[PDB]
């Protein structure tokens, strides 16, 4: 099995989008530009296990420039765009991946990805940890052979530091989220704009009027809740942590908690990483076709269990979007079956935010493949002047001109002038 | 002879059909109407043919004129907003409807033309949006006029000429300014786009606006909105103007504001919104940056100079449908979005149903207005009472669930002022 | 015999000169007026007496009436919004002013009154503020009112009065509404209170805003600027509201919209802006959290019950001037800010002076409408022109360093529309 | 010398301001309310120099309510409130502060707060560490009987790390700054409101329509742009950092140099902590009128000896206000003389904030003195758990309902429901 897509017809279509993806991501061109007559990657073989995406694709090719063998699958079940897995599948690289999988044809993607023609693979690059821990669990016989690992997203390296903590991972790690380039703009930004597009896509419902429930205000919940009160909602967070729910308060929000505002919300939006947020007894008191979904990366957060086994009546809309009768007459409407709604109803993050993620991600991949002696088994950070670099790649397309440090400056500062210019505790 | 209807595909009626419930839930303003005419059939007798953007929210306004007893016949406006789904499902309820998405122009006046006469008889009222329908009739079919009791005009650009028809005295027919309702002007052209063009803009090119410098052509209800969306979103808006006025107010938001001479050398991400000609042309595309977006939210495709594009590029690439993407002898590229067409319906659904509700419950109100009170309204261009303005917005508060205060009988006495009848003079702008 | 002005300490003027000096800087609009019509001197013959706040912006405006050659004495409009060291410099100039910050309800009148009599005779010019000199003159001096040219009103109630008055044949001079100017009721009204709102309140309690719920009674031009302001600084908004159009904009804009007897058990801050009697009662007073502030920015000191405070208090204590804490039986306290007279101009200096140059150069140029165009104006109230209008925001965009865009003669054409002259028709609500 | 002030006349005004004051700032009452009867603080002199104003005041009154004598001296010197300076002499304690101190003045204060009735000084509580510079430098002996250091400001904290650098910071210190609660909020939403009032106050100048420079998008040049923007300015940033630099991008402000926006900034605002921020070069090119101030800690950031050497003439308009005329006849106006403007044109940060960073300063002071075991000579950061306590004991205040963890939920985030919920490397 070469690959494995939904249509090779539409490869045609994504080289477009590639060609202009890669206009949006010169943080991956100046990879590219720095590193093709090189080839550092050279003998490494990259299960990735990411959302097929055209952003996804321009930073596979990028991998591939600097000279490795990659293979790859999707880590959500819909959030794959087929046009995007077709132009890499036409490059010549296995990948197996399609948008509307099953559990089971999940499972069975990840699993191609693990062997290549010449031998087992030797790096991952995950988002979740879904890779990590099949490996693991599945397949601690191929986890010697792996020289490094990269986790993109939360939930992947929050678990990534409780299999470490465990003393279960055995192969050494890069936490590529808490870059400050990813962390702060990636979930922040990036959501920003692709939640809204996902909710608008999926209902074309008005924004503006109507009172927007958003758990939880860490970066994802920041970015939700800036979007939606941007088109003139009314937002009312739900939190945990007391400084997240201050800044919340700080910043002119209503912070409650669920119990309160599932009575008001007409659109909710759950961004915890966390499971049991929005329960039967919150859907009960909802006012009439509220609109459900979910941002967090496992569809965990939302109880869809109970809608199924309680609802009168499911009306299928048009794909993943549900709208559910209750015994109460009024109806809910539930968006990608309580999976990630910005990929599952529309195409995720814009490129630009991306090249912002991916290009930590290189230098995750080269660090781990290239400098095999600073990582031992445990989860590092990237060192702070690397990432600089990637939002230093990124100035030019925003016409941003920086400024540098006179000589004089520099020495009252105590700093270099090239040298990262904030402690290693700085929150920006 | 005569077809029913003339539609995409008659199969997404099903699917259509559920998009009208769902839209039937966000449109109170309708609902009430139907809710209160649907016994007395106050439009009995009307042969009503509207020329308007056949989707989801005008679907659920045709079926309010069939409730309230009217005969209604329907084509698009534009040539690209039409949402073959809407379509069907009113081809399949009935009604003789003449649209589909991707109409040639020669097809679009072949659709209206399908619209001017009804079985028991000519039209005898107009819904129109822009002034095609009523430029049509008025040069085409003079002989029809007589037989039509009044006109509603939707939009700016409608508007304009309407007036302006008046000024040389060809309007032979009495007309209501809809878009100048202060329930359409101030929450349709600003609200509504201030949603639907990013929504235009996203789904035709997936691009991140955070970081983008965007130039906004006008400043008029429709700019304000688009200006207000880009900066939400984190680019750095900036405007272009003929009137001090809206430029002033512009600075005043913190807007730059210089001209479109200047800005294409800036901007990222152009819009065009002024219903004015030559807007954009070719010594502004020549000093572009690299893959610059530019698209058009006008009533009309005549703000950007597509066929100078099309006559001086080196190359076009239809990326998707929609959406043309230009290479210029410098070698940087342009991408256009829906041939300069308004790009909210071109590229998306147009405007939230939520909004459309005010926009509509003002066209229905104007339909009863002319249809029953022909003596009212003598050949000219009129304004809706202040008191049925009002009471749309009153119909949509309940919905978002606001709570209005009460005057005292004191307070509004101390106001010099009804208790329930225009809480503000007519010159108020809100 | 008669004094030739009155204020707190003449001391002050070298001080004021200098803000006088700044402002000048500032206020462009007045400035144009002054280099374009200092020779010709179209006031000539003219004796104005004002009565409008008497600060720094109205120094500045003052100077500009006697430079385009009239005779002006002037008295301020409220009695806490007088600027000492603005009123000094304009003493010294040699102009009758009668103004001090702190004035009692008996000096304020005998202020106004100083003004209506001139060296030269009576006056024969009004320009008002609220109405309050339109009304003694209708009153106490109707033998007055056939030797005055006109008037020019500043403010929204001002002018409503001037509308009832109208309606019931009672007003014997022609008016003009200038605050229903564009550049005046869309500026002023909104950016302005949008900035001295805040300053209002800091000055006199220097309270974080960041958390806090805030309350905003009405939604019309003024009350929008106060919500953005309140907004912008981290407070969570709230609205009230009588018109259900204006309703719906706020909530449209994310803002909870419901009822005082509501809102009264949540707000932190408390912000009247109505211009109508009776917003906040004892029964608001008595659910309030712990140490809400109260404040006015409405014209009259009508819209709060601080003689309920008064005398159903159980203490009362004084913070600093115009700054009152009391406490109620439940332990509770409350914050007045000014008496309940407008906090703006109370606890602070007002609006900016820049945004003033709008509403003072309307003013001016009312002013030469009534003196020198006195068979344009029957009794009346009436609107400046557009063009004037227009010219007001023309006059601004400079020291802004905007650039405005110039319609082509085809462009013109397209619209049917004048290269220079109203760019939009009179309905126009920007 | 029992104390020294501007007025003693004004201590009544000051203890109405006080009452107010306290009702605003929740945190420190709490601490009031849970120490009373403990007096931890008993046995500690303490010696501060923190700008002397009505937040202060009830943060003095607050130690010794925990049980300690304390001595004040103010920071700045233009920053002190009179009448709160005055409420704290007529309390019995001795303070050295007003407004309007002379650079001789200022060092003679922080001297008699050196010396107490029963010996030296046992505790610094400094920001900018002039305190804590000037007892190294010309009072070492003093220095072994100090037992605890806790540092307010983000420039006093990076001289600190300075010290411990070059070893000779001899005392251990606790960084009250880098509590999130302090800098992600004091820093933040303080500037927002603060600086606005300051440069109103001053010159009565139209936000709108103006073009707004802000040198600097850390914490503070954050809030100050963000307060600028919301008043309709049109806001440029200059920065060095790319990270901080892409922020300000993504936010839709324009990045360039100060070479480039001297030319059309209307206000300028430095917020670097940095010298040479505008020179005579900026001031050469700038508009009429332009109004230049600081909000960064030393006046060090304006080039202000250049006005005074160069300038035509220089007409005060009031105190703190300063006109000059350039040799090509526009005028610039200058604030505070340079020194930050917030607090010498204004009342500085609104008491609630202070209440965050006080009540951070009152365990940073208990920590070193009750647990003197835990902090050796370093510079040590207040733990996550007493970060979170300072943003919970403000939330009620607030009205806000925060969410509680199920035991469920807890289990599957792997994190104890009392205990901190973000890492240590969290960002906020
Ligand atoms: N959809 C996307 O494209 C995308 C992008 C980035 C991250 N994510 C996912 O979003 C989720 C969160 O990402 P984050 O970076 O926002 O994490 P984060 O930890 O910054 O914020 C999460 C917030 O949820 C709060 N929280 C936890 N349980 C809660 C509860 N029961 N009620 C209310 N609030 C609660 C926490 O206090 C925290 O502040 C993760 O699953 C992450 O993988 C998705
Ligand atoms: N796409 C939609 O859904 C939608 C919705 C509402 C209105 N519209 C259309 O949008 C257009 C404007 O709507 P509006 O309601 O904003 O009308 P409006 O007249 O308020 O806006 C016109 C603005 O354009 C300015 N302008 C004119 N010529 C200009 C030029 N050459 N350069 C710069 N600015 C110029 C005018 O001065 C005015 O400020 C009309 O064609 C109207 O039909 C479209
Ligand atoms: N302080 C200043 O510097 C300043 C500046 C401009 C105007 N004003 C004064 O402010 C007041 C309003 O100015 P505006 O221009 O905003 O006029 P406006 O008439 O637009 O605002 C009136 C708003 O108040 C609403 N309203 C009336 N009674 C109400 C009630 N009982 N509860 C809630 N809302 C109610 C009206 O429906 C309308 O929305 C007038 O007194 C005007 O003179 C003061
Ligand atoms: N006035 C107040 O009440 C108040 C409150 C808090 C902090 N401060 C002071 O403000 C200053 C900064 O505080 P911060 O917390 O904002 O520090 P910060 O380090 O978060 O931000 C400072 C920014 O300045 C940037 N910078 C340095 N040199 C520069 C230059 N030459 N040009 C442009 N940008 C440059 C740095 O990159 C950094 O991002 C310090 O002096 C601090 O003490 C004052
Ligand atoms: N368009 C996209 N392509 C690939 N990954 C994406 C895209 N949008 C969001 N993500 C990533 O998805 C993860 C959520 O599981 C986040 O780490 C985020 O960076
Ligand atoms: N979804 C929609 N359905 C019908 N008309 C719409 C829709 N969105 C915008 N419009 C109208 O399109 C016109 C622009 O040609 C405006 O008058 C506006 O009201
Ligand atoms: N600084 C000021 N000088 C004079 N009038 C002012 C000032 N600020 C606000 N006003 C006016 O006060 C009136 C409110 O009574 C409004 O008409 C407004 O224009
Ligand atoms: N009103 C205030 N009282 C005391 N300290 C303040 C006040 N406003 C700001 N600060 C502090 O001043 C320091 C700047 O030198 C910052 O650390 C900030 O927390």
């Amino acid at each position: 099995l070469p690959y494995k897509v939904a249509d090779i017809g539409l490869a045609a279509w994504g080289r477009k989008a590639l060609d202009i993806a890669e206009n949006e991501m010169p943080g991956l061109m100046r990879m590219r530009e720095r590193y093709s007559a090189s080839k550092p990657l050279k003998g490494a073989r990259i299960a990735g296990c990411l959302h097929m995406t055209v952003e996804t694709a321009v930073l596979i090719e990028t991998l591939v420039t600097l000279g490795a063998e990659v293979q790859w699958s999707s880590c959500n079940i819909f959030s794959t765009q087929n046009h995007a897995a077709a132009a890499i599948a036409k490059a010549g690289i296995p990948v197996y991946a399609w948008k509307g999988e099953t559990d089971e044809e999940y499972l069975w993607c990840i699993e191609q990805t693990l062997y290549f023609k010449d031998g087992p693979l030797n790096m991952i690059l995950d988002d979740g940890g879904d890779l990590t821990n099949l490996i693991h669990t599945k397949y601690p016989q191929l986890l010697p052979g792996i020289r490094g690992i990269s986790e993109e997203t939360t939930t992947g390296v929050h678990n990534l530091y409780k299999m470490m903590a465990n003393g279960i991972l055995k192969v050494p790690a890069i936490n590529v989220n808490d870059s400050v380039t990813k962390s702060k703009f990636d979930n922040l930004y990036g959501c920003r704009e692709s939640l809204i597009d996902g909710i608008k896509r999926a209902t074309d419902v008005m924004i503006a009027g109507k009172v927007a429930v958003v758990a939880g205000y860490g970066d994802v919940g920041k970015g939700c809740a800036q979007a939606l009160r941007g088109f003139g909602a009314r937002v009312i967070i739900t939190e945990i942590d007391p400084i997240n729910a201050l800044q919340a308060a700080m910043e002119g929000y209503e912070v409650t908690t669920m119990d309160e505002a599932c009575q008001e919300g007409n659109i909710f939006v759950t961004t915890t990483g966390c499971i049991d947020i929005i329960l039967g007894r919150h859907f009960e008191q909802m006012k009439d076709d509220a609109i459900v979904c979910n941002i967090g990366h496992f569809d965990v957060e939302i109880d869809v269990k109970w809608l199924n086994e309680n609802a009168v009546e499911k009306v299928n809309i048009k794909p993943q979007v549900d709208r559910y009768r209750l015994k109460n007459g009024r109806r809910i409407i539930l968006l990608a079956e309580g999976r990630l709604v910005n990929l599952g109803c529309a195409m995720g993050h814009p490129s630009f935010v991306m090249s912002n993620s991916f290009t930590n991600q290189v230098m995750a991949q080269i660090e781990l493949w290239t400098h095999p002696d600073k990582y031992p088994v445990g989860v590092h950070f990237l060192p702070k002047k690397l990432d600089e670099a990637v939002a230093c790649a990124h100035l030019g397309k925003l016409n941003v001109k920086l400024t540098k440090l006179t000589e004089k400056q520099a020495q009252y500062l105590g700093m270099s002038c090239d040298g990262p210019f904030k402690p290693d505790h700085y929150r920006y």
